């Protein structure tokens, strides 16, 4: 009957590709076997990828061939937020008050919990002494849901109550 297309003939091969937030990825970088497909062979994505949040995103590339014969390639392009949680986050740390013998939470040596990611976890780098009074110096280690920390120093105000 006819002479075969040029998609026909050839098959691109999808290739994943990693990018950043807010970076442009290339349809290029999308195609493994470029070479293997005729010249003058043109690749696009056929939806304009969004970069604007972080996760792997699914996309497809139109190959358009030099006789006008086009298949698609379903990819996918990992966005990635060079920033950790503790780069978009800030934790304000309060200074809290104790009577002798209480123990004291790193929750309320922290004002700013619901500010910072859902999952977020707060302890003291080391228990703080309450057995006299005094005030007390402390670190409240901030662990994220990405696995990345901040450390908070604070100071637990220990009181005698018969004062």
């Amino acid at each position: 009957g006819p002479l075969g297309s040029d998609a026909d003939k050839n098959d691109p091969a999808g290739k994943d590709q990693q990018v950043n937030v807010g970076e442009t990825p290339k349809a290029e970088d999308s195609i493994g076997n470029l070479p293997d497909l005729p010249k003058g062979t043109t690749v696009a994505f056929e939806t304009p990828v969004d970069t604007a949040t972080p996760g792997d995103k699914p996309a497809k590339v139109v190959v358009t061939y030099p006789d006008g014969s086009k298949d698609t390639v379903d990819v996918t392009v990992k966005v990635v937020d060079p920033r950790t949680d503790a780069d978009k986050n800030d934790p304000a740390g309060k200074d809290q008050q104790v009577n002798v013998g209480e123990t004291p939470k790193a929750e309320d040596s922290i004002g700013n919990l619901p500010d910072l990611p859902k999952g977020t976890t707060v302890a003291f780098e080391t228990p703080v002494d309450t057995a006299t009074p005094g005030d007390k110096p402390a670190k409240v280690v901030v662990t994220y849901p990405d696995g990345s920390k901040d450390t908070v120093d604070v100071t637990v105000k220990v009181v005698d109550p018969r004062t």
